[PDB]
């Protein structure tokens, strides 16, 4: 069971499972919609679009209803979060997994939406996509939005012969500017994926936003991590203390006794608490010299631009030579 | 309900060993640290300062291995009767693979603290079956100025040192505060707010109490260091200094894990400095939305959290909670 590839003229349904961004950042929201409309995709606005309930878009029931309406709509080919926040996991008991399994669609987003991407995969076995959310990703100004868009097409729309090589972008940024309105150009940071621990691994890739995983761990909505899986994790806009807790959470759960390799995303606006340590160095301390191939600063996180990564399919990573290939089909 | 290994009661003149499993508070808040030690020394206890006392590694007291060594030296020391965290932070869970649980099992002690120290309290209980205590940490709890420190000390003594007939009634404190003042130095008196517990959903429950700091539980969940929640348990949870979005996440985390299908009742701590995000909702109101149509007896604003004063609560022993009448009784021995 796999979702159909996106096509020009398709409808993308958008929903707000957590923060009410369509109310609080209307300019970036409108820009994001226009960007995709111009590319050739229709936008179906979920029922909580424009609504405000302070830290969230609406009640648990209303958010589940918003998403379920899109799941059940045969005219929708792709379901995309508007943004994350903290509260997507509240929806999980109430989602119509059977409707999704009977008519698979592309489910895409990142950050807090991890709860839903992993929950849908766990319940249905259908691959989901760690990738753009409407407002942060497609509301981005030039130049980075165009790079994110190229990666979006590469994974969801283009015919891709396997293995599918995921290529490193030339430049990136995590600069905290140009949210609603553009005031200057973001700096172009020359890119590098980091060969932290050499080696190669092949296996099913599982993961997403690590902070968010801790809100679903142990539940029926968290796919079981199996011996030989590849772990993909990122955090964004946290600090050294928080990520040490999260890395140790994985360690004490035996995750590093099972996975064959680790892909670690860049950490947007990382606060190192004065230590001058990088996120991978904190992970290395937690690993205590266990030799697991580890490739870091992967561009699939809150930094721009963003790759669209299938979750739940076989991948091969090479931490030595800094490559990632998708080995198993993820769409029709 | 067979008799089981229990730690020995605290006695006057006992040595309390202190360690810093996360934040380096003994370096960054020296006045409150000195005041806290001085408070317990005046009551006639001795303080053995762990090896990371006074040390500084930014967000933590030292490396993972340095912090495990610090705690293990106290665990292995037969002259220590009580092991108390200086403060929490975020990183206690890093220590868990490296703790000498065998040595603890061989010579049990009172293990006490709160907040991030939940990782260790629950880890020790999960690995050894010895009850541990959600209660004072040295600097936040015993560095508090009068009057609240005396109430916290009263509860500590009554639970850990005094003989208690069972069932043991946990008395409601008469006053409380969560004011963000008087940390290192006193500038005014904290308001003495008249206290109440809240009967959120009526009813009674009896069972083993399991829990602690909910945010911290998410850093150990699923591991050998989290005790399994069983049918009929009473869930004790608190969060401190968080916001509505964060606690909804944490309550839903419990829900989707089936915790509310198992527990017979819930005790919710006060929420120090809660940020309601403009909603004007109370933490229990958010929890009740997560509970949806499921009725569970619930007693809220319990004084076992970051607000002052603090009760000392044994974890892993049977309790009766009466949410209707706002009582908590401990039903099984927690020390000998
Ligand atoms: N007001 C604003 N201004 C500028 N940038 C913003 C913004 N709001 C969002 N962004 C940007 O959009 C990204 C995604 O936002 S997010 O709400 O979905 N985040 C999460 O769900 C995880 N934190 C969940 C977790 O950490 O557990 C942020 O990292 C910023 O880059
Ligand atoms: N610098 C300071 N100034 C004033 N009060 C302070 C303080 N530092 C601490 N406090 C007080 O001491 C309490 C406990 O701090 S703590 O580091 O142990 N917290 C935790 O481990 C959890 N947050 C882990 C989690 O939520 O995941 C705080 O709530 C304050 O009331």
């Amino acid at each position: 069971p796999l979702p159909k590839s996106l096509k020009y003229g398709d409808t993308i349904g958008i929903y707000s499972p957590s923060s009410p961004v369509t109310y609080t950042s209307p300019k970036r929201f409108e820009r994001a919609k226009s960007y995709l409309l111009q590319k050739g995709f229709h936008i179906l606005e979920g029922s909580l679009t424009g609504r405000y309930d302070y830290y969230r878009s609406g009640s648990i029931q209303e958010r589940a209803k918003e998403l379920n309406a899109l799941i059940r709509n045969p005219n929708v080919s792709c379901i995309m979060s508007t943004i994350g926040g903290m509260n997507s996991n509240s929806l999980l008991p109430y989602i119509d997994y059977d409707a999704f399994q009977n008519n698979p669609k592309i489910m895409i987003g990142y950050a807090d939406a991890t709860a839903l991407l992993l929950g849908i995969y766990a319940k249905t076995g259908i691959p989901t996509f760690y990738g753009p959310a409407l407002v942060p990703s497609f509301g981005e100004f030039e130049p980075f939005v165009d790079d994110t868009y190229k990666y979006f097409l590469e994974t969801l729309l283009h015919d891709q012969a396997l293995p599918y090589n995921i290529k490193q972008p030339l430049f990136w940024s995590d600069e905290f500017i140009n949210w609603e309105e553009k005031t200057k150009e973001k700096e172009l940071r020359p890119n590098n994926w980091i060969s932290v621990t050499n080696g190669q691994a092949t296996g099913r890739v599982i993961g997403g936003n690590l902070n968010t995983i801790q809100g679903i761990w142990g539940s029926p909505y968290m796919p079981c991590i199996q011996e030989g899986d590849i772990l993909f994790i990122e955090d964004s806009s946290k600090d050294a203390a928080t990520i040490e807790r999260s890395f140790s959470f994985l360690k004490i759960n035996g995750v590093f006794d099972k996975v064959s390799g680790i892909i670690l995303g860049k950490h947007e606006q990382f606060d190192d608490c004065g230590t001058n340590r990088k996120p991978y160095e904190i992970l290395l301390e937690v690993l205590q010299n266990q030799r697991i191939p580890l490739l870091a600063d992967f561009d699939c996180c809150a930094t721009h631009p963003m790759i669209t990564m299938p979750i739940g399919v076989q991948v091969k990573m090479d931490a030595t030579n800094k490559t990632i290939h998708i080995l198993e089909k993820w769409k029709i």
